[PDB]
C-alpha cells in the first residue's frame, strides 16, 4: 500500500519499525494503547493495537478508515496506520496532559479558570459540530474521552472505554455496558442513538467541566434515574455556574431529542454567550 502507483496505495500506511513501543498508556485505562516514539522525529505518539485474538478486527479497521476521513483541530490527529499485516496499529499524536476528566480534577484552578473551562467546552462543541455535519455520531461523549494538550487545547477522542473502564461508570444495560449517567433517555429506553443523544451527553460533559470533574447525579441510584428524568428531574445549576451556561445544559437535556440544539447551534451559542458581561463577572455575580 506504500507504492504511489498502486491502486491500493494508502498514504497512511507506514513502516512499523519506525516506531519504538514503550509501556501501556495511562496504566491501562485505554486498554491496548501504548506510548511509542516515532524514531525519525524523536516524537512521542500514542499507538493503539489489537488485543490477543479478538473478534474486533473489522471494528479496528473500520475505526482506522473513519479516522482517515476526519481532520479537525479538536479531534485527535491520526498520524499513520500499520494495517498491511499484523500487528495492526493506529498511530495518533500524544497529548501531553492526558484525559480531560483527570485534568479537571487535578488542575491548578487559578490557571484553569472559568474562561478556560468555557474555552474547553467550546472546542469540544467545535469538534462535535464537525462530526455532526459529516454525518458521524460519537456515541460515548464524556470528559474521560477528551484529551488535553498545550495551552488548554482539547481534542475529542473515542477510547472505546465501555468494557475497559472499571468502577460504576459503565454498567450492564441492554446487553451492553452503558455509562448510564451520560446516556440520553431514548438511548436508555429504546436503544436509539443519534447526534442528538450525543448532544445530551455533551450537556453532561458540560456539567463535568463546570464542576471540575465531579461525578454526575451523585447519590442517586441508577435504577431511579430514568423515572426521575421522565418526571423532568435534572441536575441543579452547580455552584458558581453562570445562568447562561446552565440554560445551555438544560437545552442539551431536553427530553425530546428533536428539541435539543444541534452542535452547530451550541458552538454558536458559546461564541456569543457573554457579549454583555464576561463569564468571570457572571461567576462572581452567581457566587
Ligand atoms: C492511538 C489512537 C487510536 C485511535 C483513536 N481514535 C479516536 O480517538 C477516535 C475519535 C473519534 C472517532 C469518530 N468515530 C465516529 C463513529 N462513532 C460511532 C465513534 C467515533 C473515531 C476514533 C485515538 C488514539 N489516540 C489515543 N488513544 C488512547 C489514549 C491516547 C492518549 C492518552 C494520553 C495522552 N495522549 C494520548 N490517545
Ligand atoms: C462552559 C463551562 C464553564 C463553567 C464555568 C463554571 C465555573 C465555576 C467556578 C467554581 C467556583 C467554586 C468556588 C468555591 O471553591
Ligand atoms: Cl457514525
Amino acid at each position: 500500500a506504500m507504492d504511489p502507483s498502486s491502486p491500493n496505495y494508502d498514504k497512511w500506511e507506514m513502516e512499523r519499525t519506525d516506531i519504538t513501543m514503550k509501556h501501556k498508556l495511562g496504566g491501562g485505562q485505554y486498554g491496548e494503547v501504548y506510548e511509542g516514539v516515532w524514531k525519525k522525529y524523536s516524537l512521542t505518539v500514542a499507538v493503539k493495537t489489537l488485543k490477543e485474538d479478538t473478534m474486533e478486527v473489522e471494528e479496528f479497521l473500520k475505526e482506522a478508515a473513519v479516522m482517515k476521513e476526519i481532520k479537525h483541530p479538536n479531534l485527535v490527529q491520526l498520524l499513520g496506520v500499520c494495517t498491511r499485516e499484523p500487528p495492526f496499529y493506529i498511530i495518533t499524536e500524544f497529548m501531553t496532559y492526558g484525559n480531560l476528566l483527570d485534568y479537571l480534577r487535578e488542575c491548578n484552578r487559578q490557571e484553569v479558570s472559568a474562561v478556560v473551562l468555557l474555552y474547553m467546552a467550546t472546542q469540544i462543541s467545535s469538534a462535535m459540530e464537525y462530526l455532526e455535519k459529516k454525518n458521524f455520531i460519537h456515541r460515548d461523549l464524556a470528559a474521560r474521552n477528551c484529551l488535553v494538550g498545550e495551552n488548554h487545547l482539547v481534542k475529542v477522542a473515542d477510547f472505546g472505554l465501555s468494557r475497559l473502564m472499571t468502577g460504576d461508570t459503565y454498567t450492564a444495560h441492554a446487553g451492553a455496558k452503558f455509562p448510564i449517567k451520560w446516556t440520553a433517555p431514548e438511548s436508555l429506553a429504546y436503544n436509539k442513538f443519534s447526534i442528538k443523544s450525543d448532544v445530551w451527553a455533551f450537556g453532561v460533559l458540560l456539567w463535568e467541566i463546570a464542576t471540575y470533574g465531579m461525578s454526575p447525579y451523585p447519590g442517586i441510584d441508577l435504577s431511579q434515574v430514568y423515572e426521575l428524568l421522565e418526571k423532568d428531574y435534572r441536575m441543579e445549576r452547580p455552584e458558581g455556574c453562570p445562568e447562561k451556561v446552565y440554560e445551555l445544559m438544560r437545552a442539551c437535556w431536553q427530553w425530546n431529542p428533536s428539541d435539543r440544539p444541534s452542535f452547530a447551534e451550541i458552538h454558536q451559542a458559546f461564541e456569543t454567550m457573554f457579549q454583555e458581561s464576561s463569564i468571570s463577572d457572571e461567576v462572581e455575580k452567581e457566587l
